[PDB]
């Protein structure tokens, strides 16, 4: 409808590219120890201060649209690589923009782009096969403090505390970050449970800085079946609502018109009411249901035993946490106020169950549900004496603590661009189908440099003779950007978890070379 | 009402010629194993990156009212060619370029543009049917796997996955495409409903990126009779409304009141509702709702045998699906929550009426209802790392699996625009009626050289010798773009639906001849 | 209130003759068999290509006010004439810029330019009475079939299936056109009837098309009496909310209350109702009424024998149609599911009255009645590959239709303007009174040449020497535009209807004579 504004050729690259380049030149400032701090102007309040790369990226927006369209096509390489990975989001960009580069400078008449893009999957692909071999497992926590202190810009203190916060918990623990009060961070273990079911709509978040759901004290209602009926959630809501506390709902499928009864009490009168979907897809829905409803003191309904019904609700059927977080991903319940003979009973039941099983997956979810019930959660509350520290501090420790568990999950490679530096030989040692694919190849060769070149150029030193030296050297050996010397990365701990730099290539390439595709740009016109 | 802006002769016609290559040269970069990709900018989120020929069109728009005319002109072709083929959008843009030029070049004060439009059809009939002469018949799954990689720009494992699923569900099995959360394509044969009756009414969509109504985990409602009274939906609404799963309607006719109360229920309060027409005329309309009503565990209602009424309806009367999907000319179920010794013991009964029908049109009908309750349903899953690179993807699986329709349906023939090069002996026997006849009988001779000349253009080579070759090569010689050579198309696999060709010069041809024929271009002023 | 800008003599008059000449020559294009057509745009989206005059006319407004008046005045000349004709506007458009040039030419101080609109009125009368002197009736289907291709722009498949529709129907049955889904046309006899009263409120109109009233699969309320009282109504809304067909009410006077109810429902909620007056006047009315009753299934309410009454209304009382079309000034019934026995009871009930009667007045109401129950409806779909193919092809059949039917009402004369040409020696028998109208006398002796000159001059000849070389001719002899050839007209089938030739004749000199009679035009001042 709108009318349009239609760019050709070398033009609209060159002012996509123009975008990219200013996103990325703004993202590329945070990268490595010697990196700097963006501040991000806020229309509320008092303005961030940050480090992260998604956060840079995802603030830039241009007036000039053709510009646009390329930062918001990083901001995408940015934001995938923040989701599956939780780190690595500048070297997503860096990458993006080598690739975008290069893609834009090797267009030409007789070029194919697609078959040049064919290439640059295909050399990505050799290059997270090496980084797959490259790979080594994560065996010591003093491999866990040095990835976690890495990632949080050379801060010990922060690695040394999430390392005794999974010695204490779990290398597969729940470890959360919040604001605290004091000048220095603590570590507190508390009781608290975390299960992989987010919010059923969107419309129950009222913490628009984590998009998450936040009630202290509320009311928990467990079922085993679907909490449907309007004289299923009308007492309920008149029991919760009318005792002065909060309510959250946890059911198996909740799809139709209740939740928009909830809306409706949500955005016109303001109820404060979260509903979660039951974990399980089958006896174990009902073994968590059970845990659960012990752990806070509350009851189950719709039960095929019982058969205690949703319309006979008493308030001596309903639990009680002292906090609960809902995420899109996940939720979690903090400081149930059930019984502790209960909750000991249902430990003590678990481990007779788990006496008595040797399926060995079984034995794994009975294993989950005791240290659901039994060790709690991590909480790192974080210090300043600002709020923008505290904001900047946080921003460090999500990244070494997505980091952590990357290294934790998949294993770690040599870090400060390195291990993409060492994957060039599988490059050489391809064959391509065809010139466009040599292309693609040669584009895919060209950007392993760039990360390194960043570091090092972030540390007022000259990347390409750095990167050069590296090369050159054994296969341990890279530099210290923090320090000024090439070193054993290993021994002195520089290391990165293998699945963030295969995730920020991955994202980096494919977005870059579809971009790299095209030859049409089509924008609307500016009112 | 509103004052006009009123133009004559060539001017007009010089304007909207300038809309139309306008758009046609954005279109035409697409096409081709060398076809190049277009980013449109989504006023929402991230920009879109396509190589679809109607995404292009529809996606442009102009501030000048006559360019905007030839604008819309060739958006209407490519929108009839994506709607009678499902594919080569491209192809009908360039051809209708090429008839509107060539029409608008031939016009003077003694030339008859109707009589040149009357040549132009009876050209384009003549060559349709040539094309329905040289088609042939696809018998061979090879056949299959060539069309759907050539409709996805060459992508072998589109092909092969394509090609694996109708051996898996039948050629004219249903083959679906989604979002998939891998990196790689993969598919999954499920058990599913489909039939040829959308929904009634405009205002049930949700989602409308593709102008469907999508629910998940839904309540199924069957009448034999039509759902008519107040007091026959307000018992079914009020289950909708408690029990809570979304209400998907299937009736004889739905036209009155008891729908804008539906509508009333879905623009003011939300309710997820949607209403599907009953498919079949006699028995086998019955015969297909408790077919329907078997295979997802409802009943029927308002039937003749046991005169279950609409008044009163029970929990346990009402199907269960997993997954429906209705859109404007097919609806869709997915994962029936029925008893599988019911839909056997249908199944049998169906086997039982196949042993004793010899009519031969019942029996094909019983085999459908066969081969909806047990062959069941496709689902192409469509990996990647970002959702722009997923949706180009999509949108060439969707080209893919439409030519492949096209193909089983009318057959194949040459690829490249080379079977409506072999169509110009046709033309070169034609004898026209008068000299505007003649006229339009060589504007079709000069635009069935246009698909193989852009073809060739988009490969980095000059189209006119190409052509020149190909029309001096025998019968089965052609281009091959992507090798760049003069091979045997079909032993390559170089290979179009029949379908597809003559849907997009038919639907190039009769607009493009009908703007050829305006004197005065009346537009509105600009405010 | 406004405030007014005002203009004296030639000034205005030149202004408003500006006007007139835009908007004629934008029509005058069209004329012909040689005529282009013209490109509308449209706001809902495609452009409308269209060769019908009063379309070109409707589309076309000025923001000069001066201009604008006279653009309006020459609207209403072609809405006029399509009014009482259906064809022959661009016709009545180039006759009355013809008559208003050259009054504006002729305008003096000495010059009274109302006597010369009397002469100008006089002279029309002597050509009208020329025309009904010299029109001969039509005797021969090929007659029809020629009159029908001529008025669709000279192709003889409409001709062809028009004359095959009114030997399957009848010259005075009932032939409508609606949109076709294949490339071809074809023609459909359906039992259905047709009467002339149309809607009593505008506010029942959906579709905003053709201004008409369109429902499918609809209930049928038929009373012999008034259907006044809000308990008359309510029982029948009520039914028709209980069932979901819409309802066509038919009663005797409609004024009041239930209506604004009907619009009411019809405007907030959407109740698909229609309302049309019973034709006839007396004992027809009530025999009409009870053959629709019996043609559709349902019963007559308030009649005098039963005395059944709208305040008991059951679902089997409304008849059942499978379309009704409900326009301005005319309703139409198709497919009443009624009783096929009731039905030829009804018919053989009619043939014994006529079998007892020989009032000779009444008996051809009861043939009508007959033809209503027997004789059918014609439907013609129009093909092609577009709606703007299918919407240009439209108004010609519409044109083709009316002219036929014209021609069946009052004969045929020559076509290409020659039946003006052979009336100016009608002209110059008269004797004026006094000087103007001499000088009106001589406008339109002028103004007769006009149509055969433009259809020359669209055909890329001299119309002047055209027009010469008839006027020397024989008084069978005419210009064949199409050809390029002076033929028998009669014998090669180029002819009109005579109501056409006279009421565009009419409708022109009336307005444009009351047009030259200006001495001061009043205009707003444009904010
Ligand atoms: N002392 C060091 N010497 C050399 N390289 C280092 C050193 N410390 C960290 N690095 C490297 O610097 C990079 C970390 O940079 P940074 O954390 O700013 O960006 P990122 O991981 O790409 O993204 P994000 O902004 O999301 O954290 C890693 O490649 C890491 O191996
Ligand atoms: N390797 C090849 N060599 C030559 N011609 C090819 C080759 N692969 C495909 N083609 C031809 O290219 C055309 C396909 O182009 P493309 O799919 O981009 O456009 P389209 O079919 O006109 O429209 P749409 O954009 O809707 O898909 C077909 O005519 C096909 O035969
Ligand atoms: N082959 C022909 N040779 C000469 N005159 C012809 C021929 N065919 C049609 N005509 C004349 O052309 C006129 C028809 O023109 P046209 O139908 O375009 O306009 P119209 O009847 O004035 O109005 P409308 O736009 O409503 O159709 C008639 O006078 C008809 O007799
Ligand atoms: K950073
Ligand atoms: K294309
Ligand atoms: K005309
Ligand atoms: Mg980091
Ligand atoms: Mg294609
Ligand atoms: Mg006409």
């Amino acid at each position: 409808g709108s009318a349009k504004d239609v760019k050709f050729g070398a033009d609209a690259r060159a002012l996509m590219l123009q975008g990219v380049d200013l996103l990325a030149d703004a993202v590329a400032v945070t990268m490595g120890p010697k990196g700097r701090t963006v501040i991000i102007e806020q229309s509320w309040g008092s303005p961030k201060v940050t480090k992260d790369g998604v956060t840079v990226a995802k603030s830039i927006d241009l007036k000039d649209k053709y510009k646009n369209i390329g930062a918001k096509l990083v901001q995408d390489v940015a934001n995938n690589t923040n989701e599956e990975a939780g780190d690595g989001t500048t070297t997503a960009t860096v990458l993006a923009r080598s690739i975008a580069k290069e893609g834009f400078e090797k267009i030409s008449k007789g070029a194919n782009p697609v078959e040049i893009r064919r290439g640059v999957m295909l050399a990505v692909d050799a290059v997270i096969a090496e980084l797959k071999k490259q790979s080594k497992p994560v065996t010591t926590p003093e491999e866990i403090a040095q990835v976690a202190t890495i990632s949080a810009n050379g801060d010990k203190e922060i690695g040394n505390i999430i390392s005794d916060a999974m010695k204490k918990v779990g290398r597969k623990g729940v470890i959360t970050v919040k604001d605290g009060k004091t000048l220095n961070d603590e570590l507190e273990i508390i009781e608290g449970m975390k299960f992989d079911r987010g919010y059923i709509s969107p419309y129950f978040i009222n913490t628009s800085k984590g998009q998450k759901c936040e009630f202290q004290d509320a009311y928990v209602l467990l079922s085993e079946k679907k909490i449907s009926s309007i004289q299923s959630i009308v007492p309920a809501l008149e029991i919760a609502n009318a005792h002065r506390k909060p309510l959250v709902i946890i059911a198996e499928d909740v799809d139709g018109e209740a939740l928009s009864t909830l809306v409706l009490n949500r955005l016109k009168v303001g109820l404060q009411v979260v509903a979660v979907k039951a974990p399980g897809f089958g006896d174990n829905r009902k073994n968590q249901l059970k845990d659960m409803a012990i752990a806070t003191g509350g009851a189950v309904f719709g039960e095929e035993g019982l058969t205690l019904n949703l319309e006979d609700v008493q308030p001596h059927d309903l639990g009680k946490v002292g906090e609960v977080i809902v995420t899109k991903d996940d939720a979690m319940l903090l400081k149930g106020k059930g019984d502790k003979a209960q909750i000991e009973k249902r430990i003590q039941e678990i481990i007779e169950q788990l006496d008595v099983t040797t399926s060995e997956y079984e034995k794994e979810k009975l294993n989950e549900r005791l240290a659901k019930l039994s060790d709690g959660v991590a909480v790192l509350k974080v210090g300043g004496t600002s709020d923008v520290e505290v904001n900047e501090k946080k921003d460090r420790v999500t990244d070494a603590l997505n980091a952590t568990r990357a290294a934790v999950e998949e294993g770690i490679v040599l870090g400060g661009g390195c291990a993409l530096l060492r994957c060039i030989p599988a490059l050489d040692s391809l064959t391509p189908a065809n010139e466009d694919q040599k292309i693609g190849i040669e584009i895919i060769k060209r950007t392993l440099k760039i990360p390194a070149m960043t570091i090092a150029k972030n540390a007022g030193v000259e990347g390409s003779l750095i990167v050069e030296k590296i090369m050159q050297s054994s296969s341990e050996v890279g530099y210290d950007a923090m320090a000024g010397d090439f070193v054993n990365m290993v021994e002195k701990g520089i290391i990165d978890p293998t699945k963030v730099v295969r995730t920020a290539l991955l994202d980096a390439a494919g977005v870059a070379s579809l971009l790299t595709t095209a030859e049409v740009v089509v924008t609307e016109i500016p009112k």
